């Protein structure tokens, strides 16, 4: 049951923070060297690449921004593969697709490494809590052998089904999450052109996930991420190459992407999703 944590962003510093004081946490990668040192000051070895943390655990778990960044964890010139005893266990926490997510079973599974796909939402309140919910896909099995793990970083712990199934999950949860953030902030522009007494205004619509995380930190000008506009806007992309592979239509979901790709584009992709159309 060693872990080895990669990536220490907005939600993998405290994630891995949690796995820690349960006793789990025996490593950590990131890219900038800087983001280890909490860890290194708790004793935590800090390695040298993805394939020198892979030598040391049992579990590695990945919470990086896009599937480009969990390729090149896993299977790049000092990923994961190059250093993981067949039988290591590979989690993915972060958000990309089913399709990605077969992928790295897939690829993973010819150096005989296991593979679950546990992305999860909650938001940096959640990780920060340990109160996550976590979508789990892969071999039911080892779902089992993880949840003293999974239960160190969240609450809601659930089985989705086979690999991939965890990622399903989680772009029907973006999918409700996007949305839910664009009708506040189009709530909000109606309410400030209307003239409309702030305070009221937060007591009336206090509703949704978006608006009890977000809203208090709009209504006082903090635009920092939380959850970053460009992380929405490729989770939006993953949704729609879904949407079109099913020939399912979401309007919705296609404005959504494409508000999101204009804040990216504006200049604004490290904001929170919060901040749309008031950046
Ligand atoms: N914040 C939320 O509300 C939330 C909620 C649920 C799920 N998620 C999902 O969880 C994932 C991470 O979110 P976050 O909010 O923690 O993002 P973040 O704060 O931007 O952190 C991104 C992390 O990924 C690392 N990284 C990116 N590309 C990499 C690469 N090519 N190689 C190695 N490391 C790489 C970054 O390293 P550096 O430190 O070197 O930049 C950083 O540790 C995303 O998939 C996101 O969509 C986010």
């Amino acid at each position: 049951m060693r872990v080895g944590f990669i990536g220490l962003g907005i939600m993998g510093g405290p994630m891995a923070t949690h796995l820690l004081k349960a006793g789990f946490l025996a490593a950590v990668y990131n890219r900038t060297r800087e983001k280890t040192k909490p860890f290194a000051e708790a004793g935590v070895y800090v390695a040298e690449s993805p394939a020198d943390l892979a030598k040391r655990v049992d579990v590695v778990i990945v919470m990086v921004s896009d599937a480009p960044d969990v390729e090149q964890v896993l299977f790049g010139p000092s990923g994961v593969v190059e250093g993981a005893r067949p039988g290591l266990i590979v989690v993915d926490m972060s958000t990309n697709s089913p399709d990605w997510a077969r992928k790295f079973a897939e690829r993973l599974a010819q150096y005989g490494i296991e593979f679950l796909d546990a992305p999860v939402t909650g938001g940096q309140k959640g990780a920060i809590e340990g109160t996550l919910t976590i979508m789990v896909g892969g071999k039911e099995e080892l779902f089992h052998r993880l949840l003293p793990i999974f239960k160190a970083m969240g609450r809601d712990i659930v089985y989705m089904g086979p690999v991939g199934y965890g990622q399903a999950m989680k772009l029907v949860n973006q999918v409700v999450v996007a949305l839910n953030t664009v009708a506040m902030v189009e709530g909000l522009k109606l309410a400030k052109a209307l003239g409309l007494d702030m305070d009221k205004v937060a007591e009336v619509l206090t509703r949704s996930g978006a608006i009890e995380l977000y809203l208090p930190k709009l209504l006082k000008g903090d635009l920092s991420p939380g959850f970053k506009a460009e992380h929405l806007k490729k989770d939006l992309g993953y949704v729609l190459e879904e949407a079109r592979k099913r020939g399912v239509k979401l309007p919705g979901a296609e404005l959504a992407y494409e508000l999101y790709r204009k804040m990216v584009e504006d200049g604004a992709g490290s904001l929170g999703i919060h901040a749309l159309g008031f950046y």
